[PDB]
């Protein structure tokens, strides 16, 4: 159905890798790797578990390899597409490619697409997280100590509790068995991508302040950055044919700085023990409901 050749040309040509080659990839392995040795363990420590594998790898990334690294994963997103087709694919090449070589410019690490993070390793496309550095007039320690942090919580949220990612591809298998059906499913994956930046977003603030003398400075200035991420985040499950809305931000946040302002974190922590400890969308616009049910619980 799609020329994946052509569509791996696209990309390579639409993110203009030759513009913008790492300068010191030496002394910027050296930083990423200070910078996650010192993370993990305060992750680890603030939300009481560890990672089954340490993040003994660091890679720092070109938008060259970023590309061939994430290519396979990103045409693998389509084979539920391609197989329901069994049962023109050049210019649908040169679309997805198109698309792909554009992420390629904006990506910044490991988990900013959902759908490629569904371990013992991270990398960071040091290029695009310069370039929204010196955008933004931000600090160059800052930032990425700020993305290092954003990049080992979201692998402990999705590594640290194993059931995350089987059920995560549960609810892909789900939606494509084919409706209140369809829209219970994008409502889970929706509910469940929420709470991961929220969560991840709360972590931020009581592990990235202590260390970040920028923090508020950066959390101001990455305001748009994140309203673009969440937005391309999307866009990726849509291509693929999950027709689905993320939500804005604090919506998932809100509801877990209202909860933990409410219980605390250990009792807010009750999210990560199962599928069914998320909130559904509604309960993430009213937290409440969720402690009450959390309550019933036992």
């Amino acid at each position: 159905l799609i020329d994946w050749e052509q569509a791996r040309q696209a990309a390579l040509r639409l993110s203009q890798w030759e513009q913008a080659p790492v300068d010191n990839r030496a002394f910027r392995r050296e930083q990423y790797a200070r910078m996650v040795a010192l993370s993990e363990p305060l992750i680890a420590d603030y939300l009481g578990v560890r990672l089954p594998e340490p993040v003994s790898r660091i890679f720092v990334f070109d938008r060259r390899e970023w590309l061939e690294a994430n290519i396979v994963s990103f045409s693998q997103l389509f084979r539920p597409i391609e197989e329901m087709y069994e049962k023109s694919s050049k210019l649908l090449g040169v679309q997805i490619g198109g698309l792909l070589g554009y992420l390629a410019q904006r990506v910044l690490g490991q988990y900013d697409l959902s759908l490629l993070s569904a371990g013992g390793s991270l990398y960071f496309v040091e290029p695009n997280i310069a370039r929204v550095q010196q955008q933004l007039g931000l600090s160059d320690e800052d930032f990425r100590l700020w993305i290092t942090l954003h990049e080992m919580t979201h692998a402990f949220e999705f590594e640290a509790y194993p059931w995350v990612r089987t059920y995560f591809r549960e609810l892909l298998e789900q939606n494509f068995a084919l409706t209140p059906e369809q829209r219970a499913v994008f409502d889970r994956i929706q509910a469940l991508m929420s709470l991961i930046e929220g969560y991840g977003n709360h972590v931020m603030n009581a592990v990235g302040r202590r260390l970040l003398p920028s923090f508020n400075q950066i959390e101001q200035q990455i305001a748009q950055r994140q309203r673009q991420r969440t937005m391309l985040d999307q866009m990726v499950f849509r291509l693929t044919g999950l027709d689905l809305k993320l939500a804005q931000y604090q919506q998932g946040e809100a509801f877990v700085n209202a909860v933990v302002a409410a219980r605390g974190i250990q009792f807010a922590s009750r999210v990560w023990e199962r599928p069914e400890n998320l909130p559904s969308m509604d309960e993430i616009r009213n937290p409440g409901q969720w402690i009450v049910r959390m309550d019933r619980e036992g």
